[PDB]
């Protein structure tokens, strides 16, 4: 299927759909960097909370007692306005302390909890002091990264896998999906108290992104899941020393880090290696600028256009796989849910039919962000591997479903 | 009771006796600074096996039938000479692998298994390469760690409890006792090969030691229990600008050494907060030489010698209470260990009666212990507290319970 080029102006429609319809209005879009252009997450989120307590409720007629208890706890502790020290002692006794089966519900109670978290500071029941006295124990960073990765897996992944995007998933762009606001608020509030603290939170999630096979590899990690790894990293951030001779006891990083890159340029090394490659440098460049910077052998062997490049494809296969769950959610006689367990309750169920001019907006969306796309990535023999050609193939998947959805 | 003076001279009766008896011989004493002076393992270590063994058995006869599958396993891989592949894969798998009663089994089988490493690398069953190969394994360090902790308390905290020492338990010499020689090898091949891992590996102790409650404070720690912490002492060590006007990025560390320095030094303050500041700067000086030093406001104010004296006071406590539980075992019909569970088989059990001459080779050695220790102690009135009272009590006790125990 030839690639798309018409250009970006008249954008208004589009626009205008995505910022009033659901879930596009509760998330960003790529299309805003080009120069041409609550009180229901409330009621959405008791619903839900409802549905998981129904559920254990009949279980119990075949220790699912505890989790009901929780619960119950976290329904009762919601919808009731109390004093901000009795939320933050109860809210922490439930987290610290928390079959196949069992351990899904046993996670959805957790996520929960800190989305109940997330609705009481945005609605000024608690101040940004008592959060950060929260979010920022060391126990507290270990579940939020814990509770990202995992939720995040349980829901996309098998989605993701059977359209063939799962390789291009990134540790940094996950809180850019609607469902996971609530971490991105978080964050930022980390990152403007203490920059320091946001790096290392980073750190562990890549780490436990790693542990749990979202990036396999036959050999082991050399930069993350070791204590003694980011110290270093962190000493070498601390220095105002430019590196002028160094010393003996850090120039071994040096050559860990030109290997990888080596690897990754290497354009007769496997698939799987180069990707692993490019996710292990894309967050160590993210955290600590400059460690993977070298002067004079750079220039000629360009390097931060093809970083840039390899980014902006994860970023688009996103957006397209969410595309692609919205368009497969209207299909009749539906009766379950795209988005994974407890996504979306039956009251706030996503329309059967489609509203007028949708399928327009639909189409002129999907050729904006394949257009834009074109226009910055690097078209060469040395790199067209892990960009133009996924992009190629994920282009050649929804032209050919799209007609077919469209006619019932 | 009068403390007492009678120099050192004429030791050889002494020193002979401690080097030919049975647990002396197996361990080092103060008493070798002062400039005036295998093959039996092996069956030990085989017979306390047996006994674990047959407990086991009939418990069952009440999951403990995995526990006897694990005592068997490591059973029969000790009395086999194979190629040191394979015990290395086959130890591996059941280190990583593992009611009051319950957890007590559990810990031994766990530290017999690091026993069994040991002997074979001083039998040349294993090389120093196999060896590091394992050790350096950051969850070889944690388990090291918390098996020493949990290990050293399970057996004497209510002894020392009982004498009043338990304050003046010292994570730093917890492998001076006869039974945590092994970890001593260990932690030697350990700072030989790369000295940060020693470092790293105290860290861990103590704050391991703080965790299980052998450290009780009703503040949190500043120091340990946190990877950003080890983080930045780590840095603070690797630092030729000896801080001529240093930066913002770690002037709140000296801030909070110089806390800890006011209040050890604080002659109002609370006794167990003071101790609980002496281990703290302890290990910190250990590990980290330097750290908490500051000339000018060190000189005038006498911080070093005090440390030493504190130091040497815990040293002495803990060759004491060896001595006391070694005359407590020698009582007309004992039948039972003074050592803790598992510790000396019936078969290696400690004669009832005196060997001719040993009544005043043990008086001797007690003599000599509390005279060494006075011509070296600080003697004064802002520090009389931590030092020289303590040690008057104990030399009262012991005073006191002698006469008694050597008339039957």
């Amino acid at each position: 299927f030839p690639k798309k080029m018409i250009t970006e102006s008249n954008s208004k429609d589009i626009r205008e759909y995505l910022a009033s319809t659901f879930p596009f209005e509760q998330q960003s879009t790529i299309l805003d960097s080009v120069k041409s252009i609550f009180d229901l997450q409330l009621k959405f989120r008791q619903e839900n909370l409802a549905e998981l307590k129904d559920q254990i409720i009949l279980s119990l007629g075949a220790n699912w007692q505890k989790l009901l208890d929780y619960t119950n706890k976290l329904d009762e502790l919601s919808n009731t306005k109390i004093s901000p020290e009795e939320f933050i002692e109860e809210i922490q006794k439930v987290l610290y302390k928390v079959s196949k089966l069992y351990s899904q519900f046993n996670l959805s109670i957790q996520d929960f909890a800190l989305q109940i978290i997330h609705s009481k500071y945005k609605s000024n029941q608690i101040s940004q002091n008592d959060l950060l006295k929260l979010i920022t124990e060391d126990e507290m960073l270990k579940i939020l990264a814990k509770t990202k990765v995992l939720t995040y897996k349980m829901k996309y992944f098998d989605s993701a896998s059977k359209m063939g995007i799962n390789k291009y998933i990134s540790t940094e762009m996950m809180d850019l999906d609607w469902q996971f606001s609530h971490y991105k608020t978080f964050n930022d509030a980390l990152k403007k108290n203490k920059a320091s603290d946001s790096s290392y939170l980073g750190w562990l999630t890549h780490g436990y992104s790693i542990k749990y096979g979202l990036s396999p590899n036959n050999e082991r990690s050399m930069f993350f899941q070791d204590g003694r790894k980011y110290a270093e990293l962190y000493a070498f951030s601390k220095s105002p020393h430019r590196k002028i001779i160094p010393g003996e006891h850090l120039k071994d990083l040096l050559a860990k880090i030109n290997k990888s890159k080596g690897i990754f340029l290497d354009q007769n090394a496997l698939l799987d290696k180069r990707i692993y490659a490019f996710h292990e440098l894309n967050t160590l460049e993210t955290h600590f600028p400059g460690i993977t910077s070298s002067f004079t052998d750079d220039l000629k062997s360009n390097y931060r256009k093809k970083m840039e490049s390899v980014s902006l494809t994860c970023q688009v296969l996103q957006e397209i796989g969410n595309i692609h769950r919205f368009i497969e959610s209207k299909v009749p006689y539906h009766s379950s849910t795209e988005y994974g367990l407890f996504s979306i309750p039956k009251i706030f169920s996503i329309p059967i039919d489609y509203k007028h001019g949708e399928k327009e907006n639909l189409v002129s969306y999907v050729d904006f962000l394949y257009s834009t796309a074109h226009e910055r990535i690097l078209q060469d023999n040395s790199i067209n591997q892990l960009c133009l050609d996924p992009l190629q193939e994920s282009l050649n998947r929804i032209k050919s479903n799209i007609p077919v959805f469209f006619n019932l």
